[PDB]
């Protein structure tokens, strides 16, 4: 409907796949080459379904900060026959607050879904499902089951992936450029 939804759609149309684990279907953001991200609670194993294709996982790493605190991001390298468009130049370098963000989801349950979530706070610490978690972004939208892995964007930046909610607020894990230096 506007330039925010334009940037979000450009990311969804080229840089997302539907990932299925034993814990459900997730939006999955491809970042570069065969490297993607997913919430750590997806519990990625040796095999994952990518757009309903059985795919070997070549590597999977649950990120933690240097205080050894959960970040809720898992970086996956996929045994896929095709590379993602490289979007690392759209990743923030530092922790920040944002205006006018969109949360975008693409699953069997929620195809072509875009939510204007508004202002995004650098919230920091969250007890997420009982797990102390750092680098959390917060937005005042009542997000629901099915939106985990959703991509959070502003115009020109891919800033996070949706990892939870409390019924009134939604929470995303930061994406930082430094996670994807090769």
């Amino acid at each position: 409907m506007g330039p925010g939804f334009d940037f979000a759609q450009a990311i969804m149309k080229k840089n997302t796949v539907i990932a299925r684990t034993e814990k459900g279907e997730f939006t999955m953001l491809g970042v570069y080459d065969r490297v993607a991200v997913i919430p750590t609670h997806a519990s990625v194993g040796e095999i994952i379904y990518i757009n309903d294709v059985e795919t070997r996982v070549l590597d999977a790493c649950a990120l933690r900060d240097l205080t050894d605190t959960n970040l809720e991001i898992t970086i996956v390298k996929l045994d896929r026959n095709q590379k993602f468009r490289d979007i690392r130049h759209f990743l923030p370098r530092c922790e920040d607050d944002y205006n006018d963000a969109v949360l975008s989801v693409h699953t069997s349950k929620f195809p072509n879904m875009y939510i204007p979530v508004g202002q995004v706070t650098n919230y920091g610490f969250l007890n997420l499902g009982g797990t102390p978690t750092h680098r959390i972004l917060m937005y005042n939208f009542p997000t629901r089951a099915g939106q985990c892995g959703g991509v959070v964007t502003t115009t020109g930046k891919v800033i996070g992936i949706h990892v939870g909610g409390n019924g009134a607020q939604g929470f995303a894990a930061m994406l930082l450029h430094s996670y994807f230096t090769d």
